[PDB]
C-alpha cells in the first residue's frame, strides 16, 4: 500500500489528504526519540526503540510544553502561533508529506519551527507541508524539539542538564531523516533544512556544529541567524538562569544534582509560570532558555567559528522581512498597542531604546538614539515609532544576519539573499506593524493558493514563485531555473553584495542590505561598548 | 575744513576719496595706542599720547608683523589676504570712512579682521570701507590688532606677557571710537562691531568680556564664534606653547623673565619662522598663539559664561558660509590641491579625519568617520572630498556657531541667523572649494558694485541687499525695513530656530541649521571623548 512504509524503526501507516483538488500522503506523528519524561527531563534525547506492529501515523502529535500567548484571546493573529494540540513532555515526533504517487528519490525539505526557543509547534496551519509537497514535488518534513527550560536549561559540567538538548532533538530528527527518508521516496543526499526566526538560527547552528553538518546538504535561513544576540548565552549565564529558575521554585540550590532533582519533580506548567523571571535585564526580544556556547555542540565562540571558516561549506538561501521589530514592540514596549497607530512620545522612545539594547551603558544608548533620530523632526510620533521598529529589527535580526552572510560567503559555495517586503493584503495585525516577522511563512508554505484564505491573485503568484525558488534551490543549490526566460536572482558575492526584493512587483536587484545601520550595529557600537 | 577733525588725541587730516562716481572722506592710519615696540612687545597696549599738530591721515598705515602666504605666488586668491603694506611692530592704527558731507550723528560700524589670530590686515582691498560708508551712510571704522606671538603669547601670572594683548588692542580701539567717533559724525551709542572668522570670534569675545561690553551696542559675527575649538587655549597650553617657542629659539627657559627677555631681543621674523613648530598635534585649522582663558578678560570658562548668561545682552546678526572647511583642507591636508578636483582616496580620508579632530581617540575617529560616510558608496572620491570639507566646516565653524547661537538667544534681545551659499561667479579658487570661508566678505563690503571686478548684475543686487541688511541692523537692531514690501528675515528664536539663505534666489526660510551634524559635534562626540 502507498500509505504503508517500513522503516528502520518499524512500519508506519499514513493517511491520504486532499490538497488543491488532488491528494497526497501524510505521515503525521512519527516518533524519532524516546519520550523525554521523568528522569529524562533536561537530558539528551535517546533514539526511539524500534517497534513491532504498525505505528498509526494518521494524526498530528502533541506539541511540546510551552508558554501559551493569551494577550488577544480568540484573535487569529496571535492564536495562529499557539499550540493547536494538547501539550505534553512527550513531544519528539515528526511529520512527513509525500507526493502521490510515491517518488523514488526526490528532494527533501526539513522545516524547523521558530518561537524564540520558548515555544513553537510543527502542527500549525501555516506550517502545513502539503501544498509545498504537492506543488513542487518535494518530500516535506517537519520536526519538533523541546523548547523553554525543557529544551535549554543549562548546567554546564553536568550530564543530567547539559544545555542544548533541544538542538540535539533537532539533530536526532535529522539523523532519522538521513537514515529513513529513502523509504518515503526522499533523497537523503539532497536534504535542505529550512527555518524561520529561532528556526533560522537553529539552521545556522547545525551549519556550524560539527556533529550536525554531515546530516544535511544545504540550508535556508528566514529572519534568523545563529549569532542573533538573543539566540545564545554563555555557560555562566545559563548556569545563573537555571539557579534562578530554581530559586523561583524553592529548590535546594547547593548542587547541580539537588537542583536538577528539584526541577524534575515540578509539573511542567510550574516551570513555564516562572520562566520569564530569570532574565537578567528589563528587555525586549530576549528569551530565558536558549542555546549555550558549551565547547561541545559549539566548539568555540560563534564569531571565532565564523571567522576561521569552521562550518559547513555549501549553498545557503536567506533573508529578512522589512519590519522585523514590530511584534516585539507590541508585546514588550510601552506605547505600542494592537488597536492604535501607536505614535510614540520622545519618552516612550527613550524607554524603548533602553529595552531594545539592554547590555548598554548610557553612551551606547545615546549612540543608538542619535543613529535613529531625525533631529529636524524629533517629535514626530510616526517617526519615533518607525525608528524603534527599525532599531529592534536591525539589532536583533537584520544586522546579525547580514554579518552571518558576509562571513559565511567568504568560505561557502553559493549565497542567495532576499528582502521580503510585501505586506499580506489580509493581515489582521495593524498597519503600523508593516511586514511583520513571520508573515513570509504563509507564502513559503503556499497558503495563498487556497481561495478560502482571501489572498489576492498577485499574492498567489508571489507564493508560487517563492515556493519554486525555495524548492529549486533545495534541489540544485540554485533558486533559478537554468534556462528560464524569467529574471534571475543573482548570487550574493563578497564584492558586490547583491540581493533581491521579494514582493508582487517585477524583481529588483540591490546591493548592500542596510549597510549604513549594520556597520553601526556590527562594527561601531560593539567597539564603543568594549572601550567603556 | 571737512577733512580736518579735532579729536581728544589731537587733530587729524584726512583725504577725499572717490567711490562709485562720487566722493567721501577717509581718515587712514590714525594711531590709537603707543607703538608696542622694544620692551613693550607682548605687553598690554598703552593709549596713544596726544599729539600737537596735524596728524597726516591720508595713507594706510603699516600691517602688523605676520606670517605671509607664499604657496601661490602671484595668485590673487591667496594674495588678496596678505599684507599689502610694509609690516611693522608699529601697527596699532585705525581707518575711518565718513560720508560727505559729514553727518552729525550716524550709525558706526567697526570691522575686526580675521586671519586665525596669526595674521590679517585692515588695509586689504576687500575690507575697503568706502562703498559701504557711501551706500548706507554709515561711518565705517577698521581697526587693527597684534597677531601671532606678538598679540597672543601667554605666560599667565606674568605682567610682561599676560596673554590676550591682541584682544586688548581691539578693546582700546573701540575705547577710542567710543571716546572720539562723535567728532567724525558717528554716533557712539550706535556702534555695531562686525568681524569674519577670528574677527567673528573676536566680536563674540567682546560680548562675553566684562571689560569690553560697554564699548559697543550690537554685533555681527561672520563664520566665527568665541567658542570655536581653535580660538582659545587654556593657560597651561599657552604656557607650554610659549616655552616651546623659546626652546625653538635657544632661549633661557628658567623663568618667565629670562624667557620673555630672550623673546624680546629676537627680530620679528625669527619668531614668525618658528611659530608653527609649537602646535601640540598634527592638525589642520589650528593656530599657535590665540586667546587664553585667563580669569581676567574671560572670568570663567566660555561654556559656564554662556550657560549662566554672563555676557552682553543685545541684538546679534550672524551666520556661516556653505563650505567653510575647503581652505584648510587645501593648505593642510594630503590629497587636496588647487588645480585638481581633489578626489580623495579612502586613505587620504582617514588621514584627513585624523588631522581634523586632533584631540581624538580612535573610537572618536571612528564615530566621526561613521557620521560622514555613505557606506553604499564609500569609495566615491567626490563624496570623500565633500565629506571631509563638511567635517572641517562643521567641527570648526558651523557647529560651534550654532551652539553659540542657541545659548546666546535664551538671554539675548534678538538674533538674526544666515547661511550664505552663493559662490561668486568670478572666484579664482577651484570649484571643489565651493562657497569658501571669507568669500561673503566682498558682498558685505560692496565690491560687486564696481563694474571692473566682473561680478554679475545679480551679484550686485545681492551685495546691495546684504549691505542694507547689515547697515539697517547696525542702525536699528533689525536688518529689515519696518514697512518694506520686501520679504522679511525672521527672528531666530529658541523654539523655531529660523534662518535664511543669503544668495541670488528669492529669500527662503528654514529651521535648525545643520542640526543633525551639530548634535553629533555638540552633544554626542564630547560625551564620547569624556567617557574614554
Ligand atoms: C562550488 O564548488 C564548485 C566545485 O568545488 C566550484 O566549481 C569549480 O570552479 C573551479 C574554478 O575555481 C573549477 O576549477 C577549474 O578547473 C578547470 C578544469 O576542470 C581548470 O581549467 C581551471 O583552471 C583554469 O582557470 C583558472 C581560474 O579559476 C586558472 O587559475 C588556471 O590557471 C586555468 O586557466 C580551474 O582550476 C572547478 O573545475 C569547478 N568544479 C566543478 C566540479 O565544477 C564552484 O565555483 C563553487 N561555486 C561557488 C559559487 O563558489
Ligand atoms: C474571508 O473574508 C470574509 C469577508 O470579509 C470573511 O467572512 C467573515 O468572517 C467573519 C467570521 O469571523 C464573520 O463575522 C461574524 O458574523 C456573524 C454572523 O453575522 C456574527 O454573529 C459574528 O459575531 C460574533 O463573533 C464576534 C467576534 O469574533 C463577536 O464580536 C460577536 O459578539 C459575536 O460573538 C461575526 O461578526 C463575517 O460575517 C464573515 N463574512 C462573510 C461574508 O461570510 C472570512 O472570515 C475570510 N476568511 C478567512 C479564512 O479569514
Ligand atoms: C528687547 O527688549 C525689549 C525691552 O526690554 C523688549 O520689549 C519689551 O517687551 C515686553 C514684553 O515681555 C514689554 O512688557 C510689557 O509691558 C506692557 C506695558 O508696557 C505690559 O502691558 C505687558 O504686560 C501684559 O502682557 C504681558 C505679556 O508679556 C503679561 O505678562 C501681562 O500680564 C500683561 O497683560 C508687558 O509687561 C515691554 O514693555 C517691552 N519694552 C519696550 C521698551 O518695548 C523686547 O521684547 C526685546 N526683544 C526681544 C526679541 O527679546
Ligand atoms: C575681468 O575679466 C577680464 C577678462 O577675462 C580680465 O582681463 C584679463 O586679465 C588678464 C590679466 O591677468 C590678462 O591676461 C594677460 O594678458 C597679457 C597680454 O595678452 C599676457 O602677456 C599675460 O601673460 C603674462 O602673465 C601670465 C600670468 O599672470 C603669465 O602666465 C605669462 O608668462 C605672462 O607673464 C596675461 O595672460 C587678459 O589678457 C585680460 N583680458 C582682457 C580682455 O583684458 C580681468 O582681469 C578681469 N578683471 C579683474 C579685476 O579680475
Ligand atoms: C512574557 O511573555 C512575552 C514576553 C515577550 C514577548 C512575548 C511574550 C511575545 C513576544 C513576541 C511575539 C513574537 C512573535 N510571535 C509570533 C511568531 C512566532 C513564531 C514565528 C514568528 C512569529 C508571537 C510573540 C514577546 O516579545
Ligand atoms: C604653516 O602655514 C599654514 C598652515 C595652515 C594653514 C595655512 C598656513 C593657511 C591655512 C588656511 C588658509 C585659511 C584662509 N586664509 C584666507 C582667509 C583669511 C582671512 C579670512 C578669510 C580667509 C588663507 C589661509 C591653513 O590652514
Ligand atoms: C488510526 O487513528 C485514527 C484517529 O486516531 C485518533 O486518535 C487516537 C488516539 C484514537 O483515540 C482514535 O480513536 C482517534 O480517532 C482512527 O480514525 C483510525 O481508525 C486509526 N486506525 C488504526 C488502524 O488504528
Ligand atoms: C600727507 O602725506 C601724503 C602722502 O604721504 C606719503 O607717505 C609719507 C610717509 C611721506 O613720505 C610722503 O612724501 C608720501 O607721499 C602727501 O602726499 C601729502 O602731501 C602729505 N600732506 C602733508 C600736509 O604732510
Amino acid at each position: 500500500s502507498e500509505l504503508l512504509v517500513n522503516t528502520k524503526s518499524g512500519k508506519v501507516m499514513g493517511t491520504r489528504v486532499p490538497v488543491l483538488s488532488s491528494h497526497i500522503s501524510a505521515f503525521l506523528g512519527i516518533p524519532f526519540a524516546e519520550p523525554p519524561v521523568g528522569n529524562m527531563r533536561f537530558r539528551r534525547p535517546e533514539p526511539k526503540k524500534p517497534w513491532s506492529g504498525v505505528w498509526n501515523a494518521s494524526t498530528y502529535p502533541n506539541n511540546c510544553q510551552q508558554y501559551v500567548d493569551e494577550q488577544f484571546p480568540g484573535f487569529s493573529g496571535s492564536e495562529m502561533w499557539n499550540p493547536n494540540r494538547e501539550m505534553s513532555e512527550d513531544c519528539l515526533y515528526l511529520n512527513i508529506w509525500v507526493p502521490s504517487p510515491r517518488p523514488k528519490s526526490t528532494t527533501v525539505m526539513v522545516w524547523i519551527y521558530g518561537g524564540g526557543f520558548y515555544s513553537g509547534s510543527s502542527t500549525l496551519d501555516v506550517y502545513n507541508g502539503k501544498y509545498l509537497a504537492y506543488t513542487e514535488e518535494v518530500v516535506l518534513v517537519s520536526l519538533s524539539y523541546r523548547v523553554g527550560a525543557f529544551g535549554f536549561l543549562a548546567l554546564h559540567g553536568s550530564q543530567e542538564a547539559p544545555g542544548n538538548v533541544g538542538l540535539l532533538d533537532q539533530r536526532m530528527a535529522l539523523q532519522w531523516v538521513h537514515d529513513n527518508i529513502q523509504f518515503f521516496g526522499g533523497d537523503p543526499k539532497t536534504v535542505t533544512i529550512f527555518g524561520e526566526s529561532a528556526g533560522g538560527a537553529s539552521v545556522g547552528m547545525h551549519i556550524l556544529s560539527p556533529g550536525s553538518r554531515d546530516l544535511f546538504r544545504r540550508a535556508i535561513l528566514q529572519s534568523g541567524s545563529p549569532n542573533c544576540p538573543w539566540a545564545s548565552v554563555s555557560v555562566a549565564e545559563g548556569r545563573r538562569r537555571a539557579v534562578e529558575l530554581g530559586r523561583n521554585l524553592n529548590c535546594n540550590l547547593n548542587s547541580d544534582e539537588e537542583l536538577i532533582h528539584c526541577l524534575r519533580e515540578k509539573k511542567p506548567q510550574e516551570l513555564i509560570d516562572v520562566e520569564w523571571n530569570v532574565l537578567p535585564f528589563d528587555s525586549i526580544f530576549r528569551f530565558s532558555f536558549v542555546p549555550v556556547i558549551d565547547g561541545e555542540f559549539f566548539p568555540t565562540s560563534l564569531e571565532s567559528m565564523l571567522n576561521s571558516g569552521n562550518f559547513k561549506k555549501t549553498q545557503i538561501l536567506l533573508g529578512v522581512n522589512k519590519d522585523e521589530g514590530s511584534f516585539f514592540l507590541l508585546y514588550g514596549a510601552p506605547g505600542f498597542s494592537k488597536d492604535s497607530e501607536s505614535k510614540i512620545s520622545r519618552e516612550d522612545f527613550m524607554s524603548g531604546v533602553k529595552l531594545s539594547v539592554p547590555h548598554a551603558n548610557d553612551l551606547g544608548l545615546d549612540a543608538v538614539t542619535l543613529q535613529y533620530t531625525d533631529w529636524m523632526d524629533d517629535n514626530n510620533g510616526i517617526k519615533n515609532r518607525d525608528g524603534l521598529d527599525d532599531i529592534v529589527g536591525d539589532h536583533n535580526v537584520i544586522c546579525p544576519l547580514m554579518h552571518f552572510v558576509n562571513k559565511y560567503t567568504k568560505f561557502g559555495n553559493g549565497t542567495y539573499l532576499y528582502f521580503f517586503n510585501h505586506r499580506a493584503s489580509n493581515l489582521v495585525w495593524p498597519e503600523w506593524m508593516g511586514v511583520i516577522h513571520g508573515y513570509e511563512i504563509e507564502f513559503v508554505f503556499g497558503l495563498p493558493l487556497v481561495k478560502e484564505l482571501n489572498y489576492t491573485a498577485e499574492e498567489e503568484a508571489l507564493s508560487r514563485r517563492i515556493m519554486h525558488y525555495w524548492a529549486t534551490f533545495a534541489k540544485t543549490g540554485n533558486p533559478n531555473e537554468p534556462h528560464s526566460q524569467e529574471s534571475k536572482w543573482p548570487l550574493f558575492t563578497t564584492k558586490e553584495q547583491k540581493f533581491i526584493d521579494l514582493n508582487t512587483e517585477p524583481m529588483k536587484v540591490h546591493q548592500r542590505l542596510r549597510v549604513q545601520m549594520c556597520v553601526f550595529w556590527n562594527q561601531f557600537l560593539p567597539k564603543l561598548l568594549n572601550a567603556t
